[PDB]
């Protein structure tokens, strides 16, 4: 019953596992960290930079796909804005970029204008996934597009990841509450600690042969490789990109120190009715992207060689994990 | 074994746990906030204000009745002041009104007084409900005055529920330790945590097909809607009450800094022998009840909406909890 | 095997345990809080001053006995010395008073002279109860003076209790690591959490039919009535007592606020070889010991109240705990 | 399968711990602190000084096994100076003396110089012991130089444990990522909690016969006594040693207070890409190594005394521990 099964789930967080180090005969200079999110779409590392607007437009989109990554433009600009940033991606030598999309009535031009301005993947972007309103637009994204890969998200069960799958959705986000600017967790209640929504939403993804994204509550590049062993594909940063140059804010100072703005898609700036889900604050500047990635991967190819994973495939796969507590 | 069993109950608290995300075809602002407490007494929001000296008296019961909650005024009066208090409730539109009652011998008269002012619930309150005094006083309230409703409480296991529910009782209180003023834990060495408490009475309560107060230790929204799905009919609020303007209490000032006075009703100030259960001290002045209120209700529907609760029934009744670490 | 079992033990402290309300038809100032330890000693209520430097000597000892308790009086003294504080405690009306002695050579005059001085019970105070050398001393205190109440301590195990029993003890002391002065854990690598020491000594207790001393880690009154209702007959105080103005100590002013002493027997300055195994300290001035006690027993009376315990036989025997996280 | 094995694992820590105390005829002063790490390896007091240059040098090296210690000399220098620190150590009354070799080309005249100047133990000290490169090196060093004591490490399972001792190492280093100093865990995200890394490591080396250096981790006494009691056969301390005169380092001054330069080997500075997985800080002067260690020892025998541990091996094979929460 219902009622009697009301506590029976167990979940965990990053800082509750490590990797377990095993046999290996690859240095870290050495693995492989490229991944296959779909027919189309081979990333060169796998990190995407999160659709927010502290976070990614043309200049993080460019930067990140540089780097052999990707960027999500965030939808909250004009529709031609949008296709605008997506142009300028396309046009510095023919990078790899993605867009956001929501479920509004704006969708359906907003959709057009991207492809037209030469997208590669559209991501439905949604605080609850697990919607009538977002398997709809996947249904309807994918019959009107077929041909542009499709993100759908966010998510945090198989069921959830069972239904994107099955109404049209190429790679699933998974992250509900886990991210650092979210009060999710303390407004509304719910959240599912990240590990945990992972590990369940990659077990379904497993079957249908599909990609999923381990979407928030990453700290340091320690948090990147615990989400590819968890299941995830590739991961999105919000937090750990937001102080970079390339990022869309404003370099200010105060009492000496030099700081970015980073706030969440929820937060009440950011909206400008739903009660706020997501806090404003200030974040050290970082300097360039380019140097903020290098160390990131660093520490997930100093992983991969603990754990003799040549690939991200023998990591998603094999590599085993060892709970403990505070 | 008694010896053998010391130590076999295991119980959580709000940190504890959080919601999971499930299908959902209902936006926030649609749910249904509505509560059935009795059949006399219908809630649109499942929000109750103590009944305490430092949260509710006319003031708070009025405003919290337009927002289509409950008050309980407080029984540290005079029993006369104390129907004035209730007479002012309903002279403001017939709007529904709570008053506490004890088990002294002041209780006979206080309770006749109570009625003639109108008075739509009674409320038993006291620290320890699972006892005789308390049990004879609800045979005794419910066979004089069948036609108010009775709240019994407080009481922390389904055994103590089941003896108040047998005793005449229409709604059980459900609180032992868990309040943000409380030293019971501390000095009585005394308690179960919250969460557990609610579904270990919830549980009782289904039975008799009758409602239960989660009352205590909520901090925020997030733990209101943890309140609910956990079996809670309606919650208790003090903290989140006493630092507005409709609170009893006077608006100091303090190094520039608005602050209202918030105290236990076992704190040596409020029982003006017992040693003090309770504390007393500055909490930041909040403004109008209103706006607190429609900041709680936000999270309450947006939580709602992310575990596709339609009502407040569909939470109690089928929403499901993961716990998680520190 | 041994190596297999070496992590299968788990172990509770004060802070993981709350217990749990139950039918109460007694009130607090109603419950009786007296215990038999022994055929000749009988206390109003369960409580034990510390056999330390900056706890124990005839003020306290005599303050402790005429509020129904008990104190240990100190060995870093000379034999003359100690053998007159009790007499001091013997001649303020009768009232009980403990002693305490080791293992070293000079416990044969010392037990001798603090007999003759008309000491009700001798304490054979050791940092490690379960040795060859306290079996031995338990056995000759025993046949030499088998008219004087034995306790013997300290331990945290079911065969050292065992073994205690069986060589001549009365009262068997429970304590490894726990106190609040303490360093053992740290400096050694040993410790049983007291919750779990009490309720291991106290179920070996049962089958001898004699009493447990719940000795350290009390920091309040909700502890007192935890380590009564795991086990325990009386508790030992260290830390709760030694600010008041009964304890040997002088009092002290530093920066405006008045402190008093308190020190592990093991640390430096009381050891005047052994590396320490205690700190040394300040604690803030507490006033007259009699209002400390009456504070302290008023939570235990509260408690005892809410699990419907008139008697401490009906807390150490009946009442429930239930588990919790941090 | 692999997959649904993922979070399987529970492992645990120094604070996670506790040794439970035991029936004991043994003194702390009478205990015997000696063990025999190979069969010309025979050491008075279980502790190895680190590898590392803020911790080892002659100075270091001559002052543990004048204690009855070793000292493993760095191998972050020439391959003359490193020979010529070994030499120092031997012309010091024939001291035992250990040094640190790596995989990298170098290794080869390194290891006959340190054979040559009448090294005792040579230390394959790595990262990532469960390598190609380590294996084929303990093949290597063992073939080559039969005579001299074999350590190989760093590892953290018994798959790694087995594969080391059939490679031919005497020895086998256990620690990944427990180190004060270390960044591993953050940056790579793996590691093993150091209590099951020893006790996994340990119940491997049972079967073959051999010795296991618990290394890293320790922050007092009481877990040198625990990292044995989990199997280890001796200690390796790298942070309760930096901040002795005998280490390396210059006694610098700051606002007044002494202190001394710590830092990890896999540190921006120490590596003077791989990303850096240590840190450089200040730790306290502690004055002579001499007083460090005999406090240090003065506690484990505190400890074997508690356990009626008469020697090393009896603690190893017969102490057992309790698990307990924060
Ligand atoms: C106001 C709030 N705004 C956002 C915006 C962007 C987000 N982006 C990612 C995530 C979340 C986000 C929340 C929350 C869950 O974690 C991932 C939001 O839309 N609330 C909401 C609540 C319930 C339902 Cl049914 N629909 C929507
Ligand atoms: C002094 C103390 N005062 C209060 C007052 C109001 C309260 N209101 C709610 C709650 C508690 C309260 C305690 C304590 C438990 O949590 C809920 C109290 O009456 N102690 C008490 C102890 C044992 C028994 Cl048999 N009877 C009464
Ligand atoms: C130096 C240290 N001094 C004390 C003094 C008083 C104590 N009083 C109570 C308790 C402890 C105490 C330790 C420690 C355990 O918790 C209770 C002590 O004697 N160490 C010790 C270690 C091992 C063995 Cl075989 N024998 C003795
Ligand atoms: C840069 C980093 N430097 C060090 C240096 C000394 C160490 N000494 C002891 C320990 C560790 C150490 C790391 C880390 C694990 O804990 C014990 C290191 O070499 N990374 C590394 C990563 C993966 C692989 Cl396959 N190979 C090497
Ligand atoms: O206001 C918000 N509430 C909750 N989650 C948010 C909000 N805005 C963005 N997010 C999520 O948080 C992620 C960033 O997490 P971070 O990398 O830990 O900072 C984004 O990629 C979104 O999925
Ligand atoms: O002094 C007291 N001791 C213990 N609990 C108290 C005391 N006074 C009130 N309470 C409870 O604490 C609740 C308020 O909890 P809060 O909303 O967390 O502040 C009240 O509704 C009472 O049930
Ligand atoms: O130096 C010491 N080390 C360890 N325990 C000690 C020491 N001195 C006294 N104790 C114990 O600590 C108890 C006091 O604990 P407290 O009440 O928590 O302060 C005493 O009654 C002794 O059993
Ligand atoms: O930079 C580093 N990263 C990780 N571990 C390190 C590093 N340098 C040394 N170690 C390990 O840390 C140990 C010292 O640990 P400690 O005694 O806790 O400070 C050394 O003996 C090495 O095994």
């Amino acid at each position: 019953g219902s009622w009697e099964s009301k506590f029976a789930k167990e979940s965990l967080t990053f800082d509750d596992v490590l990797l377990i180090p095993a046999q290996s005969d690859i240095l870290p200079k050495d693995v492989d960290l490229s991944v296959q999110l779909s027919d189309k779409v081979k990333l060169n590392i796998p990190v995407i930079s999160a659709g927010m607007d502290t976070v990614t437009e043309s200049k993080m989109a460019i930067a990140m796909a540089r780097q052999g990554g990707l960027g999500v433009i965030h939808k909250n600009m004009g529709v031609e804005e949008q296709a605008d940033e997506v142009q300028k991606v396309k046009r510095s030598g023919g990078l790899l970029v993605a867009a956001a999309i929501g479920i509004s009535k704006d969708t359906d031009i907003r959709a057009q204008k991207l492809v037209e301005a030469g997208v590669d993947v559209l991501v439905i972007d949604t605080a609850h996934g697990h919607s009538k309103g977002v398997i709809d637009q996947v249904k309807h994204i994918k019959k009107t597009y077929p041909e542009i890969t499709l993100v759908a998200g966010n998510v945090a069960t198989a069921e959830a990841t069972k239904d994107l799958f099955e109404a049209g959705a190429d790679i699933v986000k998974v992250g509900i509450g886990p991210g650092s600017i979210c009060t999710t967790r303390v407004v509304a209640g719910v959240g599912v600690p990240q590990i945990t929504a992972i590990y369940d939403c990659a077990t379904e993804a497993r079957k249908h042969g599909k990609a999923i994204i381990a979407d928030g509550g990453i700290k340091f590049s320690g948090d990147i490789i615990k989400a590819l062993a968890a299941g995830g594909h590739a991961v999105m940063l919000g937090s750990l990109l937001a102080g970079t140059e390339e990022s869309p804010g404003a370099t200010e100072i105060f009492q000496g120190r030099q700081y970015k703005v980073y706030r969440g898609m929820g937060s009440l700036g950011a909206m400008e009715k739903f009660v706020p889900e997501g806090i404003e604050g200030r974040t050290a500047y970082k300097g360039a992207l380019q140097d903020t990635i290098y160390q990131l991967m660093g520490g997930v190819r100093a992983g991969m060689g603990y754990t003799g994973s040549h690939d991200l495939r023998e990591l998603r796969e094999e590599a085993q994990f060892t709970r403990m507590g505070p």
